[PDB]
């Protein structure tokens, strides 16, 4: 059957690429599509960032914050991977969605670890994925120490089946208004990161977006959405491949992708 060939041919690509790849397939209601080692435990790497733009958009929704608020910081706000912190750092601020829009769209820690700031920390983004529903998904530190990604460590992990769901509800569950949903899924959309991952091995007709993930001992991630057959879906990607170079990590990603086209266009 169908969802044997997705099955052996993860599992194929886990023995030949020395890897545990991690996939959670829902529909807009939550309910599952396909996975492989859905409950188990991976890092999030920068997938949450995904999750933290949601986080600041309700808030705007709610008039609790405001888009264009000036976010002061000095040079001790930079840390490794911060490119749009950089370029701003002169002017000595970034907004509230300049800061998002980095976060999500170039996996900017800096900008990352600025919003935190604002919102309360890991702990306020930890009880965001609660509130949502989310009893799994955990931020315990700043960017970048919480990709450390420790064996055994709880700290800084989602589920694959955890993660998939926490998107169905930020996309189609209502967490957030309609502009502010659809703001949200054009920055995924236009994502300049994940262009050799996930996207790369659907077809060409999807709408797809996403915010992609890398950290220690070989984390490579993907989160996101794909409209085929115009039908929605909410993925979520997590894989570890200590023994793969950068390359062979996106390329593996992208072959979950391709796994995934022929489960769904069957």
């Amino acid at each position: 059957s169908e969802k044997l060939t997705f099955k052996t041919d993860l599992e194929k690509l886990e023995r030949e690429k020395a890897a545990q790849i991690g996939v959670a397939i829902v529909d807009p209601q939550g309910e599952i599509v396909a996975g492989h080692r859905m409950a188990q435990r991976f890092a999030m790497c920068s997938t949450f960032k995904f999750p933290l733009a949601a986080l600041v958009f309700e808030r705007i929704d709610s008039g609790t914050e405001r888009g264009d608020r000036k976010l002061s910081y000095g040079p001790d706000m930079i840390v490794e991977w911060s490119p749009a912190t950089e370029r701003f750092l002169a002017s000595g601020h970034m907004t509230v969605l300049e800061a998002a829009q980095a976060a999500v769209q170039l996996s900017d820690n800096g900008a990352t670890n600025l919003l935190l700031r604002e919102i309360g920390g890991p702990a306020a983004m930890t009880q965001y994925f609660r509130k949502i529903g989310d009893s799994v998904s955990r931020l315990d530190r700043k960017e970048p120490e919480m990709g450390d990604n420790t064996p055994g460590d709880l700290r800084d992990t989602t589920t694959p089946i955890a993660m998939a769901r926490t998107v169905a509800k930020v996309l189609y569950g209502g967490a957030l208004t309609s502009t502010s949903t659809h703001t949200i899924e054009r920055w995924l959309i236009g994502n300049q990161t994940g262009d050799a991952t996930l996207r790369a091995g659907f077809p060409k007709d999807w709408v797809v977006g996403e915010k992609t993930g890398t950290c220690a001992n070989g984390a490579r991630n993907d989160i996101g959405f794909f409209k085929a057959q115009e039908r929605d879906y909410a993925v979520a990607v997590y894989t570890t491949a200590p023994k793969l170079s950068a390359v062979e990590r996106d390329e593996l990603v992208a072959s979950v992708g391709q796994v995934i086209t022929q489960l769904i266009l069957s």
